[PDB]
DNA sequence: CGGCGGTACTG
DNA sequence: CAGTAC
DNA sequence: GCCG
């Protein structure tokens, strides 16, 4: 598609990012939805009524849209706190969100050097600070492929039958990727067990993993690593790498979840809800059991889904290719 | 108005 | 319980 | 912020 409302969405994005770094996440979310709708719209917007006809745009958003349309400017931008660019700087540090960014700003910090010299830093934030510039850039998908191959080769050394796939924006076919998520399972349903620890050990020993952000997260039968890798060779940057090992029966739903996008996942959860189902990285399930007072007592029952297509089918949806899952 | 996932780790 | 990122 |  093509954006016919550029000067409008450019302005809205400024406002959206301001709300985000100030921690108004719900308001930012609503802006994101409206901003999407505007770009993928058959025409430039020429009236308030037309703006409101668009799902995701109500009175308040339409008002701003038409103000921009007519005057070329959005006044609310002129009343945006001067702190916003610094809050964004601080929250670009992996492990620091808006609360930490506020705290540092109130302490009078203004720069990364300020943070590096005088800020108290969590173990994760120190790594995120140390690799600030590397983590901010998106890598070419070619480099993501090499990263996936590195993980896959070290995994298949333990069991050649392991199935390994890079998810996220890479699987959605983007030219560049902010990170790499490598999802690992085994078709025999059992031989994924034991792999996670040995795999991280092997990647450690050969120098590929340079820092761990979360060395192990256990979520049901899924194991997740969040860390930092760097391919061999000179001129290589540090990159964010996640590794998730899952049982074969959850592979389709894990695959879907880690392929995303985040916005696509949110809309699929909403759709499942309408059908009295829930959708997680583990399973498509019937909705949980709620008692007399409306509180969840027990989990629902899993609807088995061997493949991503099975998930879409049970939801009464046409299959969507990963490249079509940005929204 | 409340929901817009729920979750693990960590403190 | 709250902060963060998935 | 928007939606029901
Ligand atoms: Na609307
Ligand atoms: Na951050």
């Amino acid at each position: 598609a093509t954006n016919h409302n550029l000067h409008i969405t450019e302005k809205l994005e400024v406002l959206a990012k301001a709300y985000s770094v100030q921690g108004d996440k719900w308001r930012a979310l609503g802006y994101a939805k409206a901003i999407n709708a505007l770009k993928s719209f058959h025409k430039p917007v020429t009236s308030y009524q037309e703006a409101c006809s668009i799902p995701g745009i109500g009175k308040r958003m339409a008002e701003k849209i038409i103000e921009i349309l007519e005057s070329g400017h959005l006044r609310k931008l002129d009343h945006i706190s001067e702190s916003v660019p610094v809050l964004e700087l601080f929250s670009n540090i992996w492990g620091a969100g808006t609360k930490t960014a506020q705290m540092w700003y109130q302490q009078g910090f203004r720069s990364l050097e300020d943070i590096r010299s005088q800020a108290s830093l969590t173990t994760q934030q120190a790594i995120g600070l140390k690799h600030y510039s590397d983590f901010l850039e998106r890598m070419p998908r070619e480099e993501a492929t090499e990263i996936e191959q590195t993980v896959q080769k070290a995994a298949q050394a333990f069991n050649s039958g392991l199935l390994c796939v890079a998810c996220g924006s890479y699987r959605r076919g983007k030219a560049t990727c902010g990170d790499v998520d490598v999802l690992i399972t085994h078709p025999d349903g059992r031989s994924h067990r034991g792999i996670f620890s040995r795999l991280l050990d092997s990647l450690r020993q050969e120098g590929f993993l340079t820092d761990d952000l979360v060395s192990q997260e256990e979520n049901g039968q899924q194991q997740k690593y969040l860390g930092v890798c760097r391919l061999p060779g000179p001129g290589r940057r540090h990159r964010r790498l996640d590794i998730i090992v899952v049982p074969y029966s959850e592979f389709a739903c894990a695959l879907l979840y880690f392929t995303g996008s985040a916005h696509f996942n949110r809309s699929m959860r909403a759709l499942a809800k309408t059908k009295g189902m829930s959708l997680s990285e583990h399973a498509l399930s019937t909705a949980v059991v709620r008692n007399t007072h409306g509180c969840k007592v027990g989990p629902g029952r899993v609807l088995p889904t061997p493949t991503e297509k099975d998930v879409f089918r049970l939801l009464g949806l046409p299959y969507r290719e990963p490249a079509e899952r940005d929204w």
